[PDB]
């Protein structure tokens, strides 16, 4: 009677000194057990408020509705996205190198080369003003891998598509072995892409 | 080599007149005719430029890749979230009533009734700051029906989810009949709502 | 004892009809008496709960933060900006035409002359992608006439910095008689505008 | 002949390891020589293409004017807000402690006491959604001390309101040192507050 679902707080798929020289330990451990926690706990609060909200518990002049609805995509999307993150990267050997399979082949198709889709991606990611992050979306409409560069974790997704490829680039991501060396961060995160992952997500896609 | 694809303007799926008293012509109209054919030109003419960027006939110091990236969320959005609009309503005859199927079970499960759920939706669409829309997600992880108000075209959306249900608030969606009176126009949208379409969406994602 | 004060609803400058044929009694009787009127019902009422929340009348649980908060910046500017709005237009004769005096002086030395300022003011207003506003501030620190576009009432200020020439751009500011010909309203706009306003509001920050 | 100033990066008003233990020197020497200086450095190098475009230098086809406007907003307020800042606080001895003069005496009228004001500040500050800065503006319209969490560098700014106390909230301005614990970082910038410079802010705009 009158219930909505939690999140779940997901197991990360690898050590937290498995991205390491590229991404610390200290990073890993801080950005999944510390942020990432905090995504899914701050989303299930305000799933609680707004299930009370319905149900009538929670009676009008008790509760701001923006303040409800705004802080559940803040939350919402921070731990979706840190989702796909952790899968879309893989330990130094298992990880980094060139794309292949269809992926590899649209990129070729839309950008020329790997190499320069890793510019133009580069360029655009670090174009990016603040925090945030830069994505590579599948529109299944045009056939287009478009690149994106989204503010927090939720200002210009384009709505219902598919992330294909992710970097995080809140300051949190680097900051600890990094600083303000984003661009340097950048050329590391590169090594631990795991293409696998992106070409599954790709894949599921394809002509449906 | 090296070519990305055009969007193409859709066409309604209804005559302009279809939707009285609840939504004039002369709003579909310029509506369909002027700001939906509008965001797909503006789309377009920003592909070129991404095209040329990305070929090289277009050299740095020459364009301003955030008006580039940002121009596009803003037009792709605009264009992909009217041509789900037109979908989700329906003549006053065809459209309105009460949903069925998969949907009005999610929906009685997780808001008691279709009568709270209303007034909900209505609650959170009325508490929307300014132009934007008001859409109703599934969420396949949780299995929740999300709500959701989107500022603009493109703040707020939840990465990756479909869209089932949703409200032009823009105020060229009722001015020219409600004017100000945007509760006014909410009230009488729920008289052409498309519940066949939106259980279609529904169903695409059910157990997938 | 603990106290906040609220906002006053000013009053029009002119009749609602002194700016036509450039922009419709029609359209000035429903921003001024609808819009301008609900910013600061909404901003006080908002500020209402805030004081109670201060005093200790609203306890924890009985109010999202980020909901009152975010609502302040949306009315409290709707409030300001259209007041400064109302002053900064005149009638037909009154207003239009050249500036004069130091602001003249500035437009020359940074645009050129007042034509291609007008050219870059129309062309930067015509960018702004949805709702908001197009500013010109006058920088203290630098002594720049900064152009800019915001997006809603809140998006895209430059703190501190003082309003010296302000067009409203919220489709409800000219939907009723240009539809969805925002350019022409530009066009239109530059024949009410009073430059003594502006002129008088730029001396207020010369060498001070 | 057609020219813009540009920005000029101001001195710390004290050593780099003035404001320890609150803040340590690593963090005040990568903020004030990485962060700060580059904000700067982009606000000038966009007023120069800004400049270009003006004097029909850079013709239409070789810029995006969004990217440019957009981006002078986040480096200008970068730049400003920063330079605030810095004033905004003092070393251990000099700064902290309880404010005084006219300051003391709003904050008394309008929160009850300093505590209370405290209170309220800082559940403010912890309620912001990722980065951004919580700043005080006195409006001089209603007499009010508005409280504010402002997103990135230029989103929720009170149009022309002066800034009397803030806080930056960017994960780069506490990281290295408090990591994930904002509310710890928090907690010891109160021991900093220059008080006196904020008390020489309201005093410019009061029965102004
Ligand atoms: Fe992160
Ligand atoms: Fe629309
Ligand atoms: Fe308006
Ligand atoms: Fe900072």
């Amino acid at each position: 009677v009158i219930q909505l679902k939690r999140y779940e707080f997901p197991q990360l798929p690898y050590k937290v000194d498995a991205l390491e020289p590229y991404i610390s330990k200290d990073i890993i451990d801080v950005h999944y057990n510390g942020h990432h926690k905090g995504y899914v706990n701050g989303a299930n609060s305000l799933l609680d408020r707004l299930e009370k909200l319905i149900k009538g518990d929670l009676p009008q002049g008790q509760y701001d509705l923006q303040g409800i609805l705004r802080g559940l995509t803040f939350n919402i999307n921070g731990h979706k996205l840190h989702a796909i993150y952790w899968n879309n990267m893989a330990p130094a050997g298992k990880g980094g190198g060139k794309p292949g399979g269809a992926l590899a082949d649209l990129i070729d198709k839309q950008y020329g080369s790997f190499d320069r889709f890793k510019q133009v991606f580069s360029e655009s990611a670090n174009s990016l003003p603040g925090s945030g992050w830069t994505v590579l979306y599948y529109d299944n409409e045009s056939g287009n891998l478009q690149i994106m560069t989204v503010e927090n974790h939720f200002m210009n997704h384009i709505a219902e598509l598919p992330v294909i490829l992710i970097v995080d680039e809140f300051e949190h991501a680097y900051y600890l072995q990094y600083k303000n060396k984003r661009g340097d961060y950048l050329n590391a995160w590169w090594n631990v892409v795991n293409w696998d992952d992106a070409e599954k997500r790709l894949q599921k896609y394809l002509n449906k």
